[PDB]
This record gives structure tokens, sequence and C-alpha cells, in this order.
DNA sequence: TTTTTTTTTTTTT
């Protein structure tokens, strides 16, 4: 592995020739310009502040609009609970929270409309619901060729200090030499001082839990606030708290949550 | 292993296309589609927490009030004990832990044969060639096996014979596994919650099984018999965890839901 | 068939099932786990020097003066004299080996000797399972009590798997003592700290084989170490385990009696 | 080997040690006098507050203006993310953080005018990205002979226990400074705060806030701690704090530095409290 | 066999029972645990380097004039002449080791051999100069010299658990097997929750290095806790912890040092 | 056997009580409470990190190496032979030689440094040593044994315990610390030890003005048993008023706060200050 | 395979 600084005439050049956008909020698209090859983002909100809404939305948007293979690794739930929350979200309805509508649209041929509008040419990919998880994600990257890989709910993949430190180190070091956006989700701690995360705490960088290797091997911290006690509980207040590429840490904007469609859109709110 | 998005075409329709209730802990019927055939309900706890205190309670109310024929096999003990808790539970008076009422009656034949009068109970005192006759020659429908432990490669070569048999027959084949020798913190017995991790023996005690009940109870608390049920990995309705309160009620002896 | 139709399993149970050995001190043992049973390996385990042999050799006297059974003792922790000399002043309610005058003022010696020893009850002992196997065959023992265990992974369980076989063979009421491990978190046991079943030294099968566990929690450097907590930690045959009672000492005389 | 104190008359005088001075701030160069061969220097701050570009700037300033051969072992970000800061740093711009310019400069080939102004001097050496790291540094410094070596992100190299690993390595790296006589700036991180705000948010960092062990303030020679408040109203005024200087005996504030967005070269600000 | 009855015991009580060695300094001790007894093992607990050989050679001396026993001393913590300087100067009430002026004064006053045979003029004390060899060296004092109270100094090079309770249980069995009142010195462990023992802390029965049975096969536990950085480092706290033979324990006594001589004597101290 | 009595000990005490001395410099009270380093003892040096535990040893090796003629041997393991073979030069001649290059430009040519060499090191008083532990005390025994180094100084015990592959790093300490105290007490050579002070938890750390306690010795716990004198230093980097604590002297009967010193930013000498 | 203490730091509790 002895490489001098003189083997870099045509290897820098071809490395010149851009980040995959962030739908629903262009403020994250402003002060990061997306994500690169080897990047590891971190998405977080509180323990119950909708960390499963916008990540699922972005997995939707990067496969039905942009032609990039979104190979998920969701381990909150099984496969038939995330495929349906892809389809019913995409059709702007509530799929898995109404029993008659799951029976109404199963009757009349619109089912193989709503399967084939999404899952067609191997864009979306799903994972069978932890040191073999890395081997399965590398088999996912090498065999299928997916670009964005999401992992969720870090408590299942795991003194939970050395554990989560070795976990974040192993994924950060996995993202080398491959060119893959390995987005991970992790939880916030129980707030040892202050107002709670169920009450809309101002999420600092001092709230990640298990070890401080989460705010030290990331490449972006995207923090959401689903302030349910606030007068906009249909509003995820989104924030860049860490950037290795720019350094702008602040209110990129807002995104408004919708009930019936399940979506959340860019909003035009100010305080 | 990774399975692609093409494999879920009809299976959401198959996901959008109960049976034996759990008399005792009345939230489990709400959360694991009761009991169909071919299930392996796990009753997981540490030695003393209420393995056979709870698992034999199901066989009375699924042997008599359901009418389905039941094969018990409590190989941690013998037939003389497994043919008494049935009687003392069906007759509400504590048989085994009383002295004078053992010899008061000995109307023993009546409370023997009235609850053994069907072809319900076929009790047992290599092993599966003698166990598996319960379902073919006899008609049993709930089969409950207690002990597994003393009963690299000669360990994980067991559950396939049971699971293919459950596939072929359709029997509620409830087998008890145990907890383990702990390593850090409080042990299980004080009221520790046991998630999917804390199980030795094999991973098939919480993975290859279909639905997993765990019993936990504060032993040196206000009462040692406030058990509480947990689901580890449920496949029928997916949702797992805590249903609700049971209590054993030492006056009578039913782990009844509270 | 290995399965047996339970209706055709009748008379063998009709011929089958047709309190017992009480405990002096801590009347929430016999009221709760119902005395003693043949074939048992009971445990009286607490910390080292909590007064375990202020229980385990009080019971050997109460089971030879009112219960009349044969008691084959085993104290390796001292000699036959040093375990038998306390018994006489224990019977006579006078604290013998803790005041110098009455150690030799009496010598009414054989009055106090024969009235508790002229029965052929006690059989002391100064390998050990051979010399407990003779206590059945050549001596006729009815209660066996032992005191110290830690001298005679598998070297700690292959004594307990021989003692459980000896309780299997003869059905003898047996009491056995082992010791607590050292709590590296928090305090020590000796100021009222509750013990768990992991607190047993040596290895990790001295608690499979035992049929119950009894323990004294004693605030040793406390305001008084004369109010002990009895705790059952395991019971195969009554289920209800935990805080049994609180025993005094009554320092004028010295009786572990419930209060 | 046994020695005494009389057979050194003409080799004590050989020491009778010229430094390698910093850049950007000058009070750092007051109370350190540069850096010497056999001297382990340590830079700490939070994550992202300036532990890689502020060290690579000094790797350039010690590697194109002073002719000292400089080697890197960048383990965070590999060769092809770190050359395009060097190139876009020396030219007083922001290269990778715009596609208005990387698109332009390879059309005509003025990339080949901004490129060979630096690396054709053959003073830079890399290591492409956990104990024979020493043995590869030995040839990077014995045959190639880069006269400063930089180790990036030592908390991969600790990925047994912590106390055993990092001391068993750190002793062999201070004994790599000795017996080979190279300067060595090593990068190592911070443990979490207990109470209050953190070391990226702008906490006043102390000496025993390290992580990996407490044997990082013990086998090391100079502790330099940046304090970059990014939540305060001055988000790009970094502070520099010398926490432990063995060779002189001055501790406290060095000075202040400003970070300029359009250029990338941090400038010495003249902030007053 | 080796089986014994409890009928044939009229002889071997009649030939058994047909206080003793008090402890000088803080005479609540013999008021409470009633002196030493033959065939035991005794632990002096104090802080490390805090006087675990000042309250044991005093109690080697006070059993060598008024008791006349064949008192041994076994020192591994020092040499065979500094242990003898202090015993000469101790009863003579002049702090001797700490002064060289009085070691060049009465070398030629001729009262060297006078204060030698004033209290070594008997054949009372015996000594030794440096564990399985120590098995023979603790028994030859019992057989060859006829020693009565052996004091053994060190435990941590005596350990060169299998070397730690091998000592304590075997040399507890040898005590009751030969009647010699063996007295051994212990080391407290290195605590972590807060203070050290050396600054006024109270000690519990756990605090003994090596393994755990040093509290099992020892028969009494004597305490000293001296507040080094306080009003004085000389007021030790005495606390009795374990007592198989009377039972009563607790806060025992409070001594001073009486700085001219070197003699542990008490005071009626309330606090 | 070796069980020798106490009646037949008339002559061995007689040829003993006729050492005690070898006093410190830098302050007064460090010669009160310990009366210097008694030949035989173990003396232990603790400061924080970068707090002068080879300043107050490089300075006390000279007062024992010139003003008393005692053969002093220095095993400085932090460094090499050259940085410490010259740090005594300006020590003696009252300049800061390595810490300022202008004097290093002055005294090359005219040989003032050569007379500064031949003054101190022209005699035979100082011996030095450079750098597991299976040969450390083996190569330290020849200094007192053959060469007669009457004081030996050991620097940085933490880099003879961090250089071994063992099971634990505690047993490997206290299987060597016994050889250290035995080699000290047996031949009666003073052997001084440098060891460090571990992580604190709340408030000020040791380098910010923490009153260090005896249980804070990093590495093991028999460093407060097999020691005869423990010395601890404190400062707040008044960034030079270093005060001294003596933790435990096994010979005499008083320990505590020893004295105040101040370090000289021109010459190199610890002036005992006032406060 | 598992037992028993004894140092040194990390989250969280
Ligand atoms: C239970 C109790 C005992 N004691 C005293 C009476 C006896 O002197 C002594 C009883 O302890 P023992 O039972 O005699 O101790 P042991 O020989 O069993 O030791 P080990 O546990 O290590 O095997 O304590 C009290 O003073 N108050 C009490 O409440
Ligand atoms: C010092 C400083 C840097 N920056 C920017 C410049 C770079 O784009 C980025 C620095 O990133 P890096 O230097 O690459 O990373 P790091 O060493 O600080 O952190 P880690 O230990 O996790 O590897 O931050 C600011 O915006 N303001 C500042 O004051
Ligand atoms: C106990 C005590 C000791 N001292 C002084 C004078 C004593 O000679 C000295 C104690 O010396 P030692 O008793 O010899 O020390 P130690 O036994 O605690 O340590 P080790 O096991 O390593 O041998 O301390 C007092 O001043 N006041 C006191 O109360
Ligand atoms: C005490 C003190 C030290 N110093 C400086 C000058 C000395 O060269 C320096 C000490 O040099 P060293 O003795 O080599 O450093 P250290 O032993 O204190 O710490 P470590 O070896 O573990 O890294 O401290 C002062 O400037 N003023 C002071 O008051
Ligand atoms: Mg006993
Ligand atoms: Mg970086
Ligand atoms: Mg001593
Ligand atoms: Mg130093």
């Amino acid at each position: 592995g002895v490489v001098s600084a003189l083997s870099l005439r045509e290897r820098i050049r071809e490395h010149l020739s851009v980040g995959l956008l962030f739908s629903g909020c262009t403020g994250i698209n402003d002060k990061t310009l997306g994500a690169r090859g080897g990047e590891v983002i971190m998405v977080t909100s509180g323990s119950g502040m909708g960390k499963s809404t916008f990540v699922r939305q972005q997995a939707l948007q990067w496969g039905t609009a942009m032609g990039k293979k979104v190979g998920l690794a969701m381990l909150q739930e099984s496969v038939e609970e995330t495929a349906e929350d892809l389809i019913g979200l995409h059709n702007r309805v509530r799929l898995r929270q109404s029993d008659s509508l799951k029976r109404e649209i199963i009757e009349n041929g619109k089912f193989d409309q709503w399967f084939d509008e999404l899952f067609g040419n191997d864009t979306f990919h799903l994972y069978d619901s932890t040191d073999r998880l890395l081997a399965k994600l590398a088999y996912m990257r090498s065999g299928l060729g997916c670009d964005v890989i999401i992992l969720d709910h870090i408590s299942i993949v795991v003194d939970e200090r050395k554990m989560i430190d070795n976990l974040m180190t192993k994924l950060k070091g996995f993202a080398k030499s491959t060119g893959v956006v390995l987005v991970v989700i992790c939880h916030l701690k129980n707030p040892d001082k202050g107002k709670a995360h169920e009450e809309g705490r101002p999420v600092s960088i001092t709230d990640l839990r298990g070890s401080g290797a989460l705010r030290q091997l990331s490449d972006t911290i995207i923090a959401l606030e689903r302030n349910q006690q606030g007068d906009m509980p249909n509003l995820v207040l989104v924030r860049i708290l860490k950037c290795r590429f720019t350094g702008d840490t602040g209110i990129a904007g807002y995104m408004e949550y919708n009930k019936e469609t399940g979506w959340l859109e860019p909003s035009s709110y100010s305080g």
C-alpha cells in the first residue's frame, strides 16, 4: 500500500468526472449539495419524532424519479410492512391504517397498477428482517449495485459504548473505496437535563446516545423535530448540525407533514 | 439473505387476503392470532419463574373446555405429578401442597375418571419415536413438552424433526426452553425484562419458533406471583411485547389475566 | 407405545399418595416451605461468620430432644470436641464456652452429659462421602448436617453431584453450607444487603441441585447484628420464596427464636 | 547498553534542534520554537472543527515553502479526496466544493497548471487507506525519508481493551520519534462532556478531556487545542489553546485565527475580548 | 472407618475443660473480644503504610515481659536490625530509630549491652531473616524453638487465588492443628468510589486484596483507620468487625501515639 | 534454616548503629520530614502531566552529584542520552541551554562549553543509562555493584510496563516492584522511582490544581505499599508556584505539605519561595 | 467449557 504523491496525474483527473439531491427540502440541498460516494449521513430525531417518515420518503423519491437503485436495509419491521408503506405513500393515501381500503383496492385491478407503477426495473430493494449485516450489505452493493442504502433503528443492530463505537467505526470504514451513500439512523438519548424529546426539545449535538462516535464518524447530522406539543405538529423542523463538506449548521428550512397522504412537503413557514 | 422487490407481487394481496384463544393473559389472542395448527408457542423463563406453573394451565382449558385432545410430556418430572395438578386445578382446591386432604378422600376415582373420561390425555413418563404417537394413533391436538436441556454439532440437530412434524400434522406443539447463567447486572428473577437476546441452548428458541411468550415476575417484591407476558418475535400479527398483567392467586392457583 | 392413556393409569396413583420436621427459629420457614423432606439437600448459606452454625447446630439439637431422630453430624470446620462442647450449654440455656468460671466450676458434669447424650442419637465426625455412606449402613442416621464444604469448574460441581446422589439413594434429611462471593459493585452483604442465587462461590451449578436456599442477612458492623433477615431464595415445592422472618438473639441466654 | 558521562565530549556538542515553524498563527510559534526530530505533537478539537485541513495546511507549508519532505497516512479520506484540497488550497480557492471550476480547469488543462506547481517537487508521500503501520512508516522514513510524518485518525488503529492497545501502540510511536528522529503530529479525538455543551459546540477544552486513554497527555510533547464555536454569533473565529508545552513551560491562549470562506487559507485575526 | 459417637465423650470433655493474652492499648478490645486464644489466625486491618507493624510489634513486646511466651517475629517488610532497634528503644521510652545522635551517644556510654540485656536478658523473643519453605519455617519455631505467638509480616511476596487461599486456609488449619496463636498482616484493596482508606474512611469486611476467603478462615478482624490529612494522623479509629468467640463488634477504641516514646495507649474519646 | 534468636544479637546491632542522611535540595521541609533518602529505601516521584517530575530530579541529581561527591546514576527513559547529558551543563552554569538557541550560538566556538564540560563531568560522579523488564534491573545492578553508583534514579515506570506482552499489566508490575524494593533494601542503595497520576473524574484535574491523594497512583496499588517515600508536585498551568506534598514516609512519623518552590526561567534552579 | 479478585475509563443509569 506504499503509494507516493506522483501516481496522481490521471487518477485525480478521472476522479473529477455532484451529489444526489434531497427531495422535499432544498435547504439540505443548499448547504450540503446532497451526498457523495463514500459519504455516511446520519438522520435522527427523538425517540418517536418521526425518524421513519422522511427517510422512507427519500427512499421513495430517489427510485421513482431519479433512476438510482435504492437498496434498503430496514430492520424496524418485516418486508410486507415496508412495501405497503412504499405503495400507499406513493399513491398519497393511508394504506396500512384503514382495513376497508386495504380490501377496497384489492378487488378491482388497481393493485397491479400500484405495484407496477413502483417496483418495476429493480429500483427499490428490500432486506430480510450483527457482524453478518456488513456481509449482506456488501453482497447487496456488489450483486445488485444499489446506490443509497438505508439502515434504521440502531438498537436492534446492538455497556453499550464499545458496541456502538465499533458499529459506527465499521460502517464508516465500510464506506471506503466503494462509492455508496450508507445512510444510517440512530436514536437520541433520554434527555438527562432539560425538557424532554416527547415535548419538542431543541435537539443539540449533545443528545446522541450510546457513545460519542455518532457525532464523530458521521459526515452529516440531520436532526428533525416533530414538536407534537407545538402548534405545528404537522411540521418537522429540520436542521443540519454537522457538515464535513461545508460547515453550515443551522435551519435549512421546514417541511410540513400531511395526515391523509402520509407525505411531508416543503413548507413556507417563518417565525 | 437479501430478497429483491419482484418477490412481493401477490404477497401483499396475500397479506391482504383466530382460533384457540389464550384463556389466561387475554392480550395474547389479540396479538398472535391465537393458535392455529403447526405453531410452536414458546413459554420462556428461568428455572423457577413459572415454566410448568403456566404451561400446564393451558392444557386443562384446552383439553376439556376446548375438547381437543392433549398430550402432556413433563420430562422434568414424572406421571404421578402431571396427573395431579390437572385434578387440583380443575377442582379449584390445592391438591399437591396440602397434607390432610391427600388422605381425606383416599371420591378420588370420580375426579380421576371424570376428567380423563375422553381420549384427551395420553401421558408420558430416541425420544420422538415414543412421543409422536400422540398425534397419529390417538388424536391429540395440543402437545406440551417441558424439558429440553439435559434431555458443536449434536445440539442444533433437533428442531427440524419437530417442525416438519408440526408442518405435517397441525399441532400446537408448545415446548419450554429456559433462560441462561447470566453475566452482568441483575439476573432475571428480580424482574428483569428478557428481550430476544437472553437465551442459550439455541437460536431456535426465539427464531425458528413462530411465537414466543416470556414470563417475568418481581420475586422478592410485594408479591412473587405478579407475572407479566412478553412476545419476542410474532409472525401472525407482527406486533410483539407486553400484553398485560396476570397473577397466580395462591388461594386458588390460576395465572389469570388482570 | 411409550405414551400411556391417562385413564388407564389409575390404581398406580390410587396406591401412590396415601408438615413434618419443623424449624426452631424463623417460623416463616415451616409455615412457608413446609418443614423438611427426605431426599433433600437444603442450603443454609450466608456470609462468612454471620452465625450460620448458630442455626445449623441448633437444629441438630432440636431434632434429638423433641423429634428423637438420629443425627449424624459433620463439622470439618473444627474438631468433634469443639462442636460437641457447645451443645451441652446450648441444651442447658447457659453460655458455656464464653465465660471461664463455669467452664470448670461444674467439674454436675455427667448430669448434663448423659441427659442429652445417653441416647444413641448423635454421631460426630472429625473420603467424606464414604464416611457419610457408613452413617447410613453401619450407623442408622436420620438427619445429616454438614458445615464446611470448600476444601473437598467440575471440582465444585462433582461434590454436589455426589451429595445429590447420596440424597437420592437413602432419602435422608440433609443440610449443607457454602459461601457467598464478593460483590464488586456497591456495598457488601453484611449491612443488610439482599443476596441473589448467583452469590454462591466456586462455580455455577451449586444452585441447580439444591432443593432450597436459606440465608441470613446480618448488619454486622451495624447498630445491632442481633436482628437477622431470613430469606428463602428457591423452593421447588411451595413456590413462595423471600423474606421469612426476623430472629433475635436474646443475649442473656442465646436462642434463635422467632420475634 | 551501559553508558557513562565522559565518553560524549564531541557528541554532546553535536546537539549544541532547529525547529520547523507553523503557519497561520504566530503565538503558536512563540512558545514552541518550531518542532524537532523526535517530537510527538498532538492536535485536538471536536469532530470537524479543524483536525484535518488545519493539519494538512501545515503539511503543505512544511512541504512546499521549506523543502522538508512530508508524508501522510490519511485514513479518514483517501488519496483522491485529499489531493484536491492541496491543489485547491495552494491556489487560494475552494476546489471540491464547487462544480463551476473543476468542470472548467480540465477543458483547457489549467488543472495541469495548478497541479505541477506543488507535487513535482517530490516532497510529498502518501499512504493509501494495525501494528505494522510502524514498519511501513519505517520505510517511508528510512528509504523515502519524509522528514515530517502525519497520522490521521488513530481511533481506527484502536478498532481487546482500550488501555492495553493504545499504550502498547503509543509507546512504540514515542519510541518511533526517538531512534528515528522524525517530527510527528498525530490526530486524536475527544471524549464526550459530562455536563454542559460539547467540544464542537464551543466548550472550553481542558487537558484531561481526551479519549483512548489517559496516556495521551503522558507520552506526548505538545498539546494544541482548537475551540471552534459554530453556534455562537462568530461561527468562523477559531481559537487556539496550548494546553501542554513540555519544552518551554507556557500554557494558555496562543492567539486567534479567522477562517475565510472564499479562500480557504485561515488568516490571523486580531480579535480582542 | 473414622466414625465417632457422641456417647463416649465423658473422658474428652473432662480432659478438655479441667481470659488470656490481653491486648495492650484500647482495653475495650479485651473488654469486647476477650483477648487472643490458642490455635487461631488474626487480622490487623489498617491502611497501607499506615502502621500495620507499629501495633503488632508492640503486641509482640507486651507478651514478652509480662507473659513470658516464646514470642516470634517474622519480618519480610524490613531487616533484622531495624526491627530490633525499636524494641530496645521502645520500652526504654526513647524514640530510637529516628535519631542517630542517640545511636552515637550510647554506643560508648556502655549502656548498649545494659539496655540490651535489661529486656532481652531472657530467652524470650526469636527472629528470622529472608511460602512452602515458610511452611517449614513456621513449624520449626513450634517444634525446635517452642514458639508460642508467631507474627508473620507480609502477604504480597508471600504470593509469588491458587496462591492466595492456599496460604490462608492451610495456615488456618495449621493454627488449630498446633495451638500457636498465629497473627498475620493484611492489605486493603484499592477503592474507587471516592476516598482512600488513608484519609479517615471507614472500612468494610470486603477490603482485603488477593481473594475473598481471607475473611473466611481468619478468626478476628481488628481495625485502625487513621485520618492522615486531618487534625492529627495519630488518632486511629479502632473497630472490631468479626468475632467467632464472643460476637459483639463495632466501634471499639481510640488511641493516641504520645509522640515522645512510641507507645499506643488509649484515651476516653467520645468525638 | 535462618531462625536466629534475639538474645544472640549483641554484635550485629553493634556494627549497625554506628546510614542516615543524603539530604534533598530545593526546599527545607523535604529534609525535615524524610531526612533525605536513607540508603535502602524506595522514593517515588509523582507530578501530573508536564509538571516537573524530571526537573526536581535532574536538579536533585546534581546536588547529590557535585556538592556531596556521591556517585549518581540517571536512567532517564523519556529521552535519549544527548538531551539529558547537556541539560545538566546549563543547570550548573545557570543558563537555559537547550531552551534558547542564542546562547547555543555563542558558546560553540570559544570553548566555554568545553570548560563547562570539564568542570562538572571531568570527575567521575555521574553515570547514565538509555532506553518488558527482564533485563532492566539486571543492567541497573552493575551501577551500584561494580561501578558503585551510590544513588540510582529510575524514570518513567510506565514505559517498562507498557512494553511487554503479558496477561495483565498489574501482575507484571508487582512481580517487578518486589525486585525493586528487594534490590533497594538489600544492598542499601537509594533507588528513586518516577510514576504517574491517573485520570480524575470531577472538578479540577491534577494539572489544574487538584489536591492529589495517595490512591491516585496510576498502574497498580502496591506502589503505596512497597514505597518508603512518596513525593507529589502541584501547580496551576501563579503558574510556577509548585508546592510539594509528601504522602508516606515509612521511617519517621510525619507527612503532608512539605514546601513551596519556584522554577527559574533564566537559569534552571528551584528557589524555595515564601508564599 | 466455566470459576475468583483487581486496575482503568466509557455511555447510561
Ligand atoms: C447469628 C448471630 C451470631 N452471633 C455470634 C455468635 C457466635 O459467636 C457467632 C456465630 O457465627 P458462626 O456460625 O459460629 O460462624 P462460622 O464458623 O459458621 O463461619 P463461616 O461462615 O466462615 O463458615 O456470631 C451474634 O452475636 N449475633 C447473631 O445474631
Ligand atoms: C476550522 C474550520 C473548518 N471549517 C470547515 C472546513 C472543512 O470543510 C471542514 C473540516 O473538515 P475536516 O478537516 O476534513 O475534518 P476534522 O479533522 O475537523 O474532523 P474529524 O476528526 O471528524 O475527522 O470544516 C469551517 O467551516 N469553519 C472552521 O472554523
Ligand atoms: C500508626 C502510626 C504510625 N506513625 C508513623 C511512625 C511509624 O513508625 C510509621 C509506621 O510504620 P509501619 O508500621 O512500619 O508501616 P506499615 O506497617 O503500615 O507498612 P508496611 O506494610 O509496608 O510495612 O508511621 C505515626 O506517626 N502515628 C501513627 O499513629
Ligand atoms: C514545574 C515547572 C515546570 N516547567 C517546565 C520546564 C521543564 O522543562 C518541564 C518539565 O520537563 P519534563 O520533566 O521532561 O516533564 P514532566 O516530567 O513534568 O512530564 P512528562 O515527562 O510526563 O511529559 O516543565 C516550567 O516551565 N515551570 C514550572 O514551574
Ligand atoms: Mg462455621
Ligand atoms: Mg477530518
Ligand atoms: Mg510495616
Ligand atoms: Mg518527564
